[PDB]
């Protein structure tokens, strides 16, 4: 098939008075570069440099960070299906 681990973990992010702390960057694809340490991101179970599969059951196409940001900000609570395999000792 595709990918190696092929493992995905569901992590719903909750918007606060300040907003989503974690930040993502990627033209075509979508991966989280920074995460809110000890914040909404840390509580949601987000990892730095994680791959984004879909947002709220909606695939992300086209190259436009604004669209992703708008899509994520579209609502306070938005699901973010990411992909990543923890260390291996």
């Amino acid at each position: 098939g595709s990918h190696m681990g092929l493992v995905q973990r569901c992590v719903i992010i909750q918007k606060d008075d300040n907003g989503f702390g974690l930040t993502v960057s990627g033209d075509n694809p979508v991966f989280v570069q920074s995460v809110k340490e000890d914040g909404a991101a840390m509580r949601a179970g987000v990892q730095t440099g994680d791959r984004i599969i879909k947002v709220n059951g909606t695939l992300v196409t086209h190259s436009n960070h604004l669209e992703v940001v708008k899509l994520i900000k579209s609502g306070s609570y938005v699901a973010l299906t990411v992909q990543g395999r923890p260390p291996g000792s």
